[PDB]
């Protein structure tokens, strides 16, 4: 493998603040990440990333409130739980100031993001549905914004440094 | 001196998140600062923090939105500057996405924030005007959105420890 981790995010929300704070976080441990900030085109997801996610011994997936609006982020939680199943990838998710429930549930914007799926994406629904419950149920860290940011992500950091980097 | 650095900011723009990657990023460095996290009520401004900005080598601005719409940052920011005429006392500002001579000149939010201070507060507006228009003149770091903020936050803090350091050896 190639990176310890790989850092699956909404660019629209969290690119330059949470998830780069998050990203620069991790460097700091010696936790090897790889966060994509390639310009990129077309429908399809880029292979490149879905190399970058086999290539990682573990996802991280930083949950906010329009992941799910984009079929990229969806695309690339299917494929980062397929790497769950088959090979031995870690998977640790972040709810980032978003309900779990609603992300389990496809609940609020969560929920509006895949009513908008039903009339031209409509076969790729169940399998995205099912990463993304998948994923959110797995123990991660609901993160609220009424606390000091950088010690939820110090907090983050060495759980994924314990269970990365201690063997 | 007790500390390195005090960092004065709004706590309702700034407090949980951008200050507090700002704090955690000086403490790195070995810059002792103070980021004040307790409770406080009452009027005018706590004493301890004046005390803390007079113990203090220098000081760090975190310019935000609402700023100016905080008597106790306004009354900090005086205190601030006061220390920095008669005493020793550095100052770094940040304009954290907000137009530096929006501050400068109190304009903008800034602006809108003096026009309520006008009817109860109008006898300490001159002082305060005045320590905004000073310290938006000392040369900073003006920071946008659309740009990667913990490389922004690395940038600030390395120039503060070179100047910072600088300072020292040069006593």
């Amino acid at each position: 493998t190639t990176y310890d981790v790989f850092l699956s995010f909404r660019g629209e929300d969290t690119r330059y603040n949470f998830t780069d704070h998050l990203y620069s976080a991790l460097g700091r441990r010696g936790i090897r990440t790889f966060r994509d900030d390639r310009l990129r085109r077309g429908e399809a997801i880029a292979p490149e990333l879905l190399k970058a996610i086999e290539e990682s011994r573990s996802s991280v997936i930083v949950f906010s409130e329009n992941y799910a609006h984009s079929r990229w982020c969806l695309d690339e939680l299917v494929k980062i739980m397929e790497c769950q199943k088959d090979l031995g990838h870690a998977v640790f998710p972040i709810f980032y100031h978003v309900d779990p429930s609603h992300v389990r549930k496809q609940e609020g914007s969560f929920g509006e993001a895949f009513a908008g799926y039903e009339e031209n994406w409509k076969d790729k629904i169940p399998r995205w549905r099912t990463a993304l419950t998948e994923a959110a149920n797995l123990s991660g860290w609901h993160l609220l914004d009424d606390r000091y940011e950088s010690n939820q992500i110090k907090e983050i950091t060495n759980s994924i440094f314990r269970q990365l980097k201690c063997k």
